[PDB]
């Protein structure tokens, strides 16, 4: 398995650039030059790179510094052919953002935050990015009386609709992707799961250009099924981008390599991304982005190894998932279990509620004890998927 | 503290009627006669009672049996004055519902399930209920390949829109409330949290009459903040009903008495229900329903005690929450922390995006290190709330 | 892969015999006759069967009836050659055990529970079991003030030490194994994890014949690493029996087939049971017992599919774990990462604390910054294990 | 409630001194001078201060510098009267400890870590500390094949037994206390809970002077009951020190003020530390140490507010826990529920196992169905505790 640019594997500058500081220790690695990151990733087979404004341009950068850095990074992009499909803003590291950007209780800070986003849209637009991600990491609270929860959602909405109105006004070819996270760094974060992000988009004035950017480990930090959550996003046609990594349980966000967390869930996520729904429906078509962090125990050989492991894991899972659905035994097990039967509408063509209540066969004369005898054989279908994942089939 | 019918405390027949069987043991209590439940609850100060069709009418009940039971229960209601504000359907106990009702993979079963709901709407309508709850407990999977996830949401939608169309057609004065749960009895349940239920309603043809019925312990089984979740439901004007109980962590659904789980979260939920949002906004106005189970260790004296503890807990929390917001020290702490400041729009009246980017004060000349110096004093506001909850203030 | 009796796969009568009642529904399958259970297990290649006293003999059975049941049961064992390696007692289903067996607050229930246990030991010895398991499923509380926590531990010890002295007194060749569970059916169970069970055994008077029976899903309900937990039990030489199954996360105990939960963790569990430790040490040589439940959506074909599947999964993982450790690339990866280096003592033969203190190259003269540059290459090592797991290496 | 030195409230230098860097941001507060820390703690009523070697003396400090820092530090202690009851070592921040101190895969890091510890013991003794705490924060792994799990336990034991023999050899009046943590910063930490720490101590050669230092938030990260866990440590008489703080659920370690996490559990923790066990037994008489971090959104006023708040919370709970146990209605509720009955031995003085077996009224003649009717009244008992907690009784 060898990734080619046709695979659409994208990486953030902050992933291979993550230096290693965590809550109990300092960096274990020297900073990564952005020019090097770009060359290195292009040599491994990446398709693109993504960044936060401050990953590249320091917060306090003078104008001359910004131009230099941008000339160096654009040179690197020209030399290697990497695309920049997504750009995001850092509204969480500077001390000013301690209570949030968009939903900070201080209004002057909310204004700076939105100003900082608006300027970043311009940059995003000039880099040719198709997606603009918003991860509101500091949007939340540690304590329940810190916020007016209705006002917090109004403030979030104001910021997101202002950013979207500006895109439309400027004619930029960008969509906004919101990225949910249940906690960390705040005790509770606003719009904690895929459902909460999707719900919120529906209250927006400009929701047509707003969708989601779900991350594997974020959903698993609430103990949810990542595959079920991205399936709901898909079904509502709101799956704009995806962040792939691994997580080993409900705890701090590990950011492991994709497939290095819950393996069977990783298998079924790849199947959904590659094979789509068994009865048909929308398919996800954007980048396969890896938002992970190389363990701080490992030196730079490990960094490149970890980048490579992401693409290898995905390609290996993909091979198994295509083999799995192509197997005739699996197709037969699917039919037996009623997977295709779920796709037939419950009612008949032009059958109303009144018509159904009235059908004796469906209710009054329905044999419930006889229907309950069906062996759905879900265990057997599960055994067949796992044997295909282990390559023994 | 003494609950009066003016408090609007409602109880399901299945809560005080829960006999005690769990996964590792049989019932520890004799069945409860429905007539007795009604009299007993009216003597404690309940306002109303709620039930599942099969809580009252056995699954296999003949016509003569159904009429008898309904005559007995309506007599009881007439004698005591209890209301029946909510009615729900049991789509989870019979073996026929092993793969779901609405999203069972077997189509004949989906038809029976919907037929069973339609008939129950009639009953609900005749009892004078304002709310019809749907809890899809068997809607989900243990294994990721058991379902076509897009088809499962189509099947759910078909059932919910059919039920809603029927309400409209019949002219019934009922709204449907969907009730999320992340897991148990299925490994993963569809529409696992408040966000997922709200998202789903937006894809519905008849979503205008569809809202939510969140339960305290269900949200806490995913480790979410119950108060933040009901605040999002409120803000979207979808909080139709509420299920109150207690939960002590991420584990099986305990169904403890309300306030017998996370106490501080219970305190802030009561504040939200009674005081509303600090800057104003919608207020929840329906029943305060308790969906709990009297621990199986306790005899019938304990059952009535537990029913009474629910209303006492709520009334005690309410007293403290009204005291808390009326305290001048708390009002001052709120202002200091920026709780009211969150309520001011970020932009000025007729200030566009372009106008803001352009304001030098907001961005280019903004002093970020100086803004970051504000002491938000959230800890102190948290200390004041807890001292009010402990009654030491 | 075809299991054979030399593989030492054992199954509980209650696993395949679980009819499907859960907290929200009744059984979906007919009761399984235990003579049939024995014949079917033996045809599939199991080596032995285990049971709870009340799995085979009803709680109400007369002596005549107990003799009758046991003669047919022993006949079936004789007909097939299945061993009975472990016997256990049901101290959780009858309403009498609602506050516990050994730690019930009621003294007369404690005496009844201990007498039930002692009689069961006599049957255990009579069947040729080498192990007597104790799962204190109802030992615990929902509420913190329900028990004196020190008296509960004194009553647990009295119960286990009386049973242990009785084995010793009668000279049975039996060992007691305690089985920890964090919760379910109690809100909090005493001795919730492997560590608590191990610690508790060291306070017993007859500790020498008391060890543990860890269960995969139980440590995963506290988000613990099952391989790390059983490693600690093995290190202490207290791993007397093991229960294998699957769990997808912190939620109710699912009891899925082994390998249908956390797959990568199942791989490393199999590596420790089969291969042991990289530098050498203890090895577990007991039976490989499956304590799971066939999903309620499936009929009896699914029941035997599911029993087969446990054995398949273990042999597939066993195979990939042998290939993995045998691989020269893996052995060199382990060497680079310092796996064998951890096996060397920190101190030199005869070096004292004073000596080390005083050795300037280990402290005063140590180059901590040089030492920190080591690439441990843990990411690469993990990528090698998963490629062996996925059958690509 | 005003704390006074007799209350024995102790604080770590790193608690009030935590500047706010978390995984997604930099410090929000200026470094706290430790002489100032001492003066401020003493003004608020603390009894003592604790510190990690590198909290006071930089890792790079010259001997001259170490002497300088220590003279001002000892002067401040002398000026104020604060004791130094516990001392600990930092074996986690420097990049050298990226794979652990005692269990690092690198042998030369293991020697450096042990020498760092031994020197620190000398300082501990010199300061008059009675307790030396060991938190093995980096002892663990992200991946299961990174370590030989048996060698890791041998290296942990070598390290703790060398330090213990050195105390014994020098005759210091010091005890070692191990502090368990399930995860963070390692994906899995060795000795993850109270039970694992207790079990581990029983395999040490110098076990007699080794006990535990449980931390509220750490057991709550595995969803365990902190009162049950510390009850087991106390029962074994291994509760040598305690770390008090708050945690809202299974997620990253929050380190909130004691009482700002699970309030009801904090109430029962305070009851066990202050009141002990209902039937009598061991009591914890050590210092009440606060291991928390002031939230990063707050300035230094919030820092001293937060330190005050820990002491307020403990005295408010202490007060309500004394009122609770003193209450004659509670004492009768406890009596009904069998709390004192659990304190009676199961067996009669001189009754053997044979005797009990053979006592027909405890088994053959037992009315199990009669016995099961007992109302244990646990719900009522819990309602009484919360009404005392809420200050309504
Ligand atoms: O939890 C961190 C988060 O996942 C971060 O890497 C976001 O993805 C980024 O801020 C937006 O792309
Ligand atoms: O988890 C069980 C669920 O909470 C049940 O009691 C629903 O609320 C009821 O089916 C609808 O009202
Ligand atoms: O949670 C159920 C438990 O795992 C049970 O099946 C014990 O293993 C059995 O009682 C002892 O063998
Ligand atoms: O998770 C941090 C840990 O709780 C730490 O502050 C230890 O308590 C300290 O290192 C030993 O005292
Ligand atoms: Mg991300
Ligand atoms: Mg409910
Ligand atoms: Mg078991
Ligand atoms: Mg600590």
């Amino acid at each position: 398995v060898q990734p080619t640019p046709a695979d659409h594997f994208t990486f953030g500058l902050w992933t291979v650039g993550w230096t290693g500081a965590d809550p109990f220790g300092v960096a274990t690695r020297a900073n990564l030059d952005p020019v090097e990151a770009v060359h290195k990733l292009a040599e491994l087979g990446a398709y693109g790179i993504t960044f936060h404004d401050n990953d590249l341009i320091p917060f306090d950068a003078t104008a001359a510094e910004r131009e230099k850095i941008l000339g160096d990074f654009n040179q690197a992009l020209a030399d290697t052919g990497l695309k920049v499909p997504m750009v995001t803003t850092n509204l969480f590291s500077h001390p000013v953002f301690k209570d949030g950007g968009f939903t900070s209780n201080d209004r002057s800070i909310r204004r700076f935050a939105l100003a900082k986003v608006l300027h970043n849209i311009d940059l995003a637009a000039e880099m040719g990015a198709e997606t603009f991600v918003m991860w509101g990491g500091r949007e939340g609270s540690e304590y329940d009386g810190s916020k007016d929860l209705a006002a917090a959602l109004d403030r979030m909405r104001e910021g997101v609709d202002t950013a979207a109105g500006y895109i439309k006004d400027k004619g930029y070819n960008l969509r906004i992707a919101l990225e949910p996270k249940p906690n960390e760094p705040r005790g509770d974060i606003f719009l904690p799961t895929v459902g909460h992000g999707l719900a919120f988009i529906e209250q927006l004035e400009h929701g047509d250009i707003v969708g989601l950017n779900p991350e594997t480990g974020h959903e698993q930090m609430a103990g949810l099924n990542f595959t079920h959550g991205i399936a709901q996003a898909l079904w509502a046609e709101k799956l704009f981008h995806i962040d792939l990594n691994g997580q080993r349980g409900i705890k701090y966000d590990q950011d492991l390599v994709f497939g290095h967390g819950d393996l069977t869930s990783a298998f079924f996520t790849v199947d959904l991304l590659e094979n789509g729904f068994p009865n048909g429906g929308p398919k996800y078509t954007g980048p396969r982005h890896f938002d992970y962090k190389p363990s701080r125990t490992d030196g730079y050989d490990g960094v490149w190894d970890s980048a490579k492991a992401n693409m290898s894991m995905y390609l290996l899972l993909k091979e198994r998932a295509l083999a799995f659905r192509a197997d005739p035994e699996v197709q037969e097990a699917m039919k037996t279990s009623g997977v295709f039967e779920l796709g037939e509408t419950t009612l008949n063509a032009g059958e109303s509620a009144a018509d159904l209540m009235n059908d004796s066969a469906s209710f009054a004369g329905f044999d419930a004890e006889a229907a309950a005898e069906r062996n759905f054989a879900f265990i057997r279908l599960n055994q067949l998927a796992i044997e295909h994942l282990l390559g023994s089939r």
